[PDB]
């Protein structure tokens, strides 16, 4: 289960070891950060593994009891389109990985000590003001959306899409920096209620643009839609989509009809407009991740 993956519709990867291989012995697993049926990411210590002879906290992405060869084939295509990606401030980076024979297949990447954005926001409920120091206000919402555009329009550049976009595969570490992920195998899709059983699969819904939901495409302009919906999490400061609506066929429906959530708690009027732009009906009048960075760039600094 990978959501970042290679735009079918730019298409038509090596490893290099000497680069990425990091030793099983440097590295001390301690604490899981997240667990799926067949995987996990858990907190750990490696020794020297970005900058030399200093102990860094990192997160790993490994199988659990239950996966089989093929999670172990997923998890090392996650490894190579990492890899391919390469390095952004707002993409969770790459540090390293475990492939030799003998071991389990452990990916590597950056710790985010402020765990996934949409838990984060919901426990600041208390601590927000627009405009009491470690206090949210409006300015760290504005940026957080600026640094996921950012990402994300990296990502475009990368001729890569993310099928799963939303709060809770965004994570905030030091410096208010926000970082795309994706917890894929690590998260229990079965469990988790933001994914509905539609089919075989189990899909976020609420996140999906309409011609996904009917049509299952997939593109760049169909991640916009999802972040109009990141957007609407931001600045509701973590609350679930489409409050007490049930998720059907009658929902779908009516937002290919032109249903559309109503202003969260804590936007702007630019906010919410910008929101609605991301979930036009048509995939190709909805605002390009660079449009978006440029205008969530002006309304920061018009913020402040
Ligand atoms: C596309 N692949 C990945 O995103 C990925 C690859 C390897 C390992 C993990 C991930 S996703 C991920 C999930 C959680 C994290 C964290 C920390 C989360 C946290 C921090 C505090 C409390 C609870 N959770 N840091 N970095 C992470 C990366």
């Amino acid at each position: 289960y990978l959501s970042i993956v290679m735009d079918p519709d730019e298409l038509p990867l090596p490893y290099d070891a000497s680069k990425w291989e990091f030793p099983r012995d440097r590295l001390k697993l301690g604490k899981p950060l997240g667990r799926g049926a067949f995987g996990q990411v858990i907190e750990a210590d490696a020794f020297g593994i970005d900058k030399t002879a200093t102990c860094r906290t990192v997160a790993v992405k490994m199988l659990k009891e239950g996966a089989t060869h093929s999670e172990h084939r997923a998890l090392m295509s996650e490894l190579k389109i990492l890899i391919h990606i390469g390095h952004h401030l707002n993409v969770v980076n790459l540090l390293g990985a475990c492939t030799k024979p003998g071991g389990p297949l452990m990916v590597i990447v950056e710790f985010c000590k402020f765990g996934n954005l949409s838990t984060y926001l919901r426990s600041k409920r208390n601590e927000f003001v627009p405009y009491y120091k470690d206090f949210l206000t409006l300015e760290h919402l504005i940026c957080y959306s600026f640094q996921v555009a950012k990402g994300m329009e990296f990502l475009a550049s990368r001729k890569c899409i993310h099928r799963d976009l939303a709060a809770r595969n965004i994570l905030l570490s030091e410096k208010n920096v926000v970082k795309i992920c994706d917890f894929g195998l690590a998260r229990d899709i079965y469990k988790d209620p933001d994914y509905v059983r539609k089919g075989d699969a189990r899909l976020p819904l609420k996140w999906m643009a309409p011609e996904t939901i009917f049509d299952r495409v997939y593109t760049i302009q169909s991640d916009v839609w999802s972040f109009g919906v990141l957007l609407w999490e931001i600045f509701s400061l973590g609350a679930s989509p489409y409050p007490g609506v049930k998720i059907d066929e009658e929902f779908c429906r009516r937002l290919k009809e032109g249903t559309r959530m109503r202003a969260p708690d804590y936007t702007t009027p630019e906010m919410y407009q910008t929101m609605l732009d991301c979930w036009h009906g048509e995939p190709s009048q909805r605002p390009t991740f660079s449009e978006l960075v440029e205008h969530l760039g002006n309304l920061l600094q018009a913020n402040a």
